[PDB]
């Protein structure tokens, strides 16, 4: 049996489905640590910039998680993802031990721009800004790569990089009751906000557990992107990320939750 955790009906992925709108012909690279082939996954491609990891499996579980939670498949077992449809790309960027270097990332941003991918989720984040990693956030978004980041989860007024980026569309994380999680970062630069507590997705070892995190809210967003996406091929990064922005369901203060929480309905009409 296939559950539908409740963040991806809290985003209205389930109405967009029901109208056809599943990611079909979208590609979406997942910078982070892995993707671990899982039977709800599709993962179809991807590199590893992590030296002494040459393969893009997952030795620590949280980019199998993110990935799950854009892209789990729409059938009889596990979980379902906001795109079930979408190109899954494995885009190694942190190590098991869940951290890297942003020569690393730059590198990932660099691949992604180089292969096309319409969708780049960036569930990592440092207080510290980069050149490195700037200049690699607005490259991707010159090929019309969208580039999704995570706010930060230490709980602080102001985000994390490459989420305060102004290429980068950042994610903070809501609760159940719509309300921003304690954890999540929140301040200038922040776009919107998606589900992020107790986040049901795809795991290491065949197996599916439940996360805390913006890293969790993230790939919420970069999956109603390719929703959009795929109902509008022409559109660019910059056209999506606004349509996504504007039909976000208002919380309370942009200061706390940018434009609000996604909402993959509102958005696919
Ligand atoms: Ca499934
Ligand atoms: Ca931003």
């Amino acid at each position: 049996a296939q559950s539908v955790p409740w963040g991806i009906s809290r985003v209205q992925a389930p109405a967009a489905h029901n109208r056809g709108l599943t990611g079909s012909g979208v590609k979406v690279a997942v910078l982070d640590t892995g993707i671990s082939t899982h039977p709800d996954l599709n993962i179809r491609g991807g590199a590893s910039f992590v030296p002494g990891e040459p393969s893009t499996q997952d030795g620590n579980g949280h980019g199998t998680h993110v990935a799950g939670t854009i892209a789990a498949l729409n059938n009889s077992i596990g979980v379902l993802g906001v795109a079930p449809n979408a190109e899954l790309y494995a885009v190694k960027v942190l190590g098991a031990s869940g951290s890297g270097s942003v020569s690393s990332i730059a590198q990932g941003l660099e691949w992604a721009g180089n292969n096309g991918m319409h969708v780049a989720n960036l569930s990592l984040g440092s207080p510290s800004p980069s050149a490195t990693l700037e200049q690699a956030v607005n490259s991707a978004t010159s090929r019309g790569v969208l580039v999704v980041a995570a706010s930060g989860n230490s709980g602080a007024g102001s985000i994390s990089y490459p989420a305060r980026y102004a290429n980068a569309m950042a994610v903070g994380a809501t609760d159940q009751n719509n309300n921003r999680a304690s954890f999540s970062q929140y301040g200038a630069g922040l776009d919107i906000v998606a589900p992020g507590v107790n986040v049901q997705s795809t795991y290491p070892g065949s197996t599916y557990a439940s996360l805390n995190g913006t890293s969790m809210a993230t790939p919420h967003v970069a999956g109603a992107a390719a929703l959009v996406k795929q109902k509008n091929p022409s559109w660019s990064n910059v056209q999506i990320r606004n349509h996504l922005k504007n039909t976000a369901t208002s919380l309370g203060s942009t200061n706390l939750y940018g434009s609000g929480l996604v909402n993959a309905e509102a958005a696919t009409r």
